């Protein structure tokens, strides 16, 4: 099953297998560079069906950290155009991850302290954000809350990234509006407290994020995929709760053009308790997808190929999402082919390869 | 001890990896493109202390095949900069190994027939050698007798593709003298039946090879390893006086400046009985690295970590060459670091790595 096809809109995956978006912290002012290139296009040949390039700035501000890589200029699409293009020639789909870390944003690299940057530091920025509240914890910086003008602005910028992705060769989009970024923090009553359209009720809530959507939708083509990766519970003891919202927007991502949704947790704020396990998100994906009737991936523990194989079979998924694994072995989808019994699975990977390896 | 550092002149390895030249069959005309810069900048990522670059034709005629690579003029050797820049930027040694075929030239690519080309194909072209006598089996075209001006001519192509590797930056040379090319059919009674300088006596059959170590000499710079592979034994039955001549010829490279030498099979003549096996090569390269007083590396199935930790504690080896693992997987490095045990085994990866699997 992992090893099987799909075909979402006009797209054709070979296999089963996605890479999720990973940053990696190694751009310069949004600018990617052979780091990007080297890493994504190897990624490619080792056999994955689709690859989602990481979190991908719509705004200089929207940057998790001063090396995240961006697509607010025309010279920062420009730069991913030969890496969409030979992930293309290695026979992988090439998807980008469309990102503002909102609340989150100016913090260090997670090897260089991981936490906000000090107010002194010529290289922080002030964060924007539904409202006037820190997450806490490590990331302590209290964001400036949004102007109506400011989420214009926003909603313009992802519009503006589309358009560019959609111009570079991209044939996969996903917009990220999970892990307690900015779009996430729009939905969570936890932090945001606007008493505008945009927050207070279910719907107020959902705006920002629905608008995203729709915006997006009229520059971004009806054939290619278009998908967004969401937080749908927090483990802060309000989950069925949560849980029910979360499937009501998901309907509503679905009668809006939404073809798939990469369904995660929140990530909101510090204070919950996630029970991390392998395939741990397996059951509520596969809620997801049943009470929402929506397409679905998900991610966490999923480079054990029977783990991947078995989400499939048990229909509580329709891609599998393998992250770390990746980054530990390019060319883990030959590993897996292995591991399952795949005929002739040297010929996962390119000849130069797979002829030595059969 | 496989992640300990060696020194060789000027040069510092970070551990005792080394990825032996692998043919990618994938170049145009003798020039590389994209699927060598991330097939190498991508292996180097990988942790290997060193990685020398396939075998890379002094002249149209010495390659193996219509894809092999080739440095056979200042714009082959251009476009290896770049990637030598990428090895270099992941902290591995970049080497190459410079390379004539001789009789095995005007092949197919191997998974395209791996014979030699119809007569009638456009893409072939007439093989020179020693004397005028096929290797037989999948390889029967008989090359043409070399000239004295042809060995004139080969010989500087050498010096030629020495020289333009340096300018290119690479810090380790490999002079291909094995596996049944035109530096091992010089060698060998089997592909040798000259009756001038080049021929007969031990004396003449190693003059073609001590002559083009010591023209490459004079280009080479002194402070950057000098090296060789060598086809030592052919299993042909003539083994203990073949491996005789070839440890008296290793002390000549030696006394001639040659600082390691990679320590291989002829495969000079197809009917042979080759006794493959896990680490089989060990106690030869041993026997070579004690008689002749040489540094040396070998390869064959040392992809299991603890074969090659024992071959370096046994002194069988100054390096482990690596191949067919790392086609299998470009972070093997990582794989043997946590086999063996290494303190922060995945801090072997750059850090956009190592941050998430420590
Ligand atoms: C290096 C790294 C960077 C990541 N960056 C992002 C990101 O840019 N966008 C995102 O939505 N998730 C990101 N994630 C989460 C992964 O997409 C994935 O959900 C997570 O690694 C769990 O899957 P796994 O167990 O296979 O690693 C990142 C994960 C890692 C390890
Ligand atoms: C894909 C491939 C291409 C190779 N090309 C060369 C070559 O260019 N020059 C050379 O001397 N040996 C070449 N070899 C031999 C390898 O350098 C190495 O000796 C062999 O793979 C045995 O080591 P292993 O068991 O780790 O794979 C090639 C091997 C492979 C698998």
């Amino acid at each position: 099953a992992l090893f099987e096809p799909y075909t979402l809109k006009d797209v054709t995956l070979r296999n089963r297998i996605a890479i999720p978006p990973m940053s990696q912290y190694m751009a310069e002012d949004g600018m990617i560079n052979d780091w990007h290139h080297v890493h994504l296009a190897g990624l490619a040949r080792g056999g994955a069906g689709l690859l989602v390039v990481e979190a991908t700035a719509v705004a200089p501000e929207g940057r998790i950290t001063p090396g995240c890589a961006g697509i607010w200029s025309d010279a920062h699409a420009q730069a991913f155009v030969p890496v969409v293009q030979a992930i293309k020639a290695a026979g992988s789909v090439p998807g980008i991850q469309i990102a503002h870390a909102g609340r989150k944003a100016s913090a260090n690299r997670p090897w260089e302290g991981d936490d906000h940057i000090a107010a002194d530091d010529t290289r922080g920025w002030e964060t924007i954000a539904p409202s006037a509240i820190a997450f806490g914890a490590h990331l302590p910086k209290v964001p400036r809350e949004m102007t109506l003008d400011d989420i214009a602005r926003v909603k313009q910028d992802f519009v503006d990234a589309a358009r560019r992705a959609r111009d570079a060769g991209f044939e996969w989009i996903e917009l990220h509006f999970a892990h307690g970024y900015l779009g996430q923090s729009f939905f969570s009553e936890h932090s945001n407290k606007r008493t505008d359209a945009y927050g207070g009720s279910f719907d107020n809530r959902s705006r920002f994020l629905l608008e995203t959507l729709a915006a997006v939708r009229e520059v971004w083509p009806e054939n290619l995929p278009l998908t967004a990766r969401f937080g749908v519970l927090e483990y802060d003891g309000r989950d069925e709760q949560t849980l029910e919202e979360s499937i009501e927007l998901a309907r509503r991502f679905k009668a809006g053009g939404l073809d798939l949704l990469s369904v995660s947790v929140g990530f909101t704020i510090p204070d919950t308790n996630i029970p991390w396990g392998p395939a741990f998100m397996g059951p509520i994906a596969e809620r997801v997808r049943r009470e929402a009737k929506l397409p679905v991936t998900s991610a966490w523990g999923f480079g054990t190929p029977q783990l991947a194989e078995a989400a499939l079979q048990a229909n509580q998924l329709d891609l599998v999402s393998v992250g770390r694994a990746h980054l530990a072995d390019p060319h883990w989808a030959y590993f897996a082919a292995k591991e399952l019994g795949v005929e002739k699975a040297s010929w996962t990977l390119p000849a130069p390869y797979a002829h030595w390896l059969e």
